[PDB]
């Protein structure tokens, strides 16, 4: 509440919610993300990862293309603003940024880039 969110992915690669909202009146956002789940990071991971819409398709495409070794994510990808780790069952991060990052009127994407087979993992996120 107000400066930070605390999200989840489970064992049906779903998140608790598809909609962050960052206050414009804070200086960073803290995303805590946790898997309440039974399976690890191999089978299971979920990992939070942000960027503008438009180069979301881009960075899952190029990270599940990474592998494993590298958290799914493409080394060097500059199109990722912030993201946290991979994680499995029972782990838990947080990633803080500075909201400077992010532009009013501009559209993001918050999403994770494990290859799932599912439906991809998503949601918006919105500076206001
Ligand atoms: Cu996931
Ligand atoms: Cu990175």
């Amino acid at each position: 509440a107000e400066c930070s969110v605390d999200i989840q992915g489970n064992d049906q690669m779903q998140f608790n919610t598809n909609a962050i909202t960052v206050d414009k009146s804070c200086k960073q956002f803290t995303v805590n993300l946790s898997h309440p789940g039974n399976l690890p990071k191999n089978v299971m991971g979920h990992n939070w990862v942000l960027s503008t819409a438009a180069d979301m398709q881009g960075v899952v495409t190029d990270g599940m293309a990474s592998g494993l070794d590298k958290d799914y994510l493409k080394p060097d990808d500059s199109r990722v603003i912030a993201h946290t780790k991979l994680i499995g069952s029972g782990e838990k991060d947080s990633v803080t940024f500075d909201v400077s990052k992010l532009k009013e009127g501009e559209q993001y994407m918050f999403f994770c880039t494990f290859p799932g087979g599912s439906a991809l993992m998503k949601g918006t996120l919105t500076l206001k």
